[PDB]
């Protein structure tokens, strides 16, 4: 069937943890802009990254439970591993492309531009799709 009372819980630990990797983001950005100080960045990082070992070890249990239910709440659960670390690859994708432009080791400008654009959209794909479906699973319980 469908396990209210772990879904419920899951919901607002994978809002928490789709909320700090975007801090995550923030605090890379904050660095490539040299906007904070490297002695902060890593330390906040591994600050994040505990967090998240933390958030991931606690939902365990509960995402055990929902993904042998089987059907469509699986389905979503998977998909949401899947977008997370798609997210992940795109991110260390346009860092590489970028020390590989400003290295002239590209085509072209027009090949940069074009491939950048592509990762900047599929950056913005990947998150789109990820608040949707932490969005159906809320709809379970609101």
């Amino acid at each position: 069937s469908v396990p209210i009372r772990e879904l419920t819980r899951f919901v607002t630990l994978i809002e928490e943890k789709n909320a700090i990797l975007l801090d995550i983001e923030k605090a890379d950005s904050d660095l490539r802009r040299k906007r904070i100080q490297k002695k902060v960045y890593t330390k906040t990082v591994k600050n994040y990254q505990n967090k998240l070992k933390e958030l991931n070890e606690e939902s365990i249990p509960f995402k055990r439970i929902l993904m042998e239910t089987g059907g469509q709440i699986q389905s979503i659960i998977q998909k949401l591993d899947f977008l997370e670390a798609e997210k992940i690859s795109v991110k260390d994708s346009v860092k590489l492309l970028k020390d590989r432009y400003k290295r002239g080791k590209l085509p072209s400008k027009a090949a940069y531009e074009r491939l950048s654009s592509d990762m900047i959209k599929q950056l913005a794909s990947s998150q789109n799709k990820i608040d949707r479906y932490i969005n159906e699973l809320r709809a379970y319980i609101i």
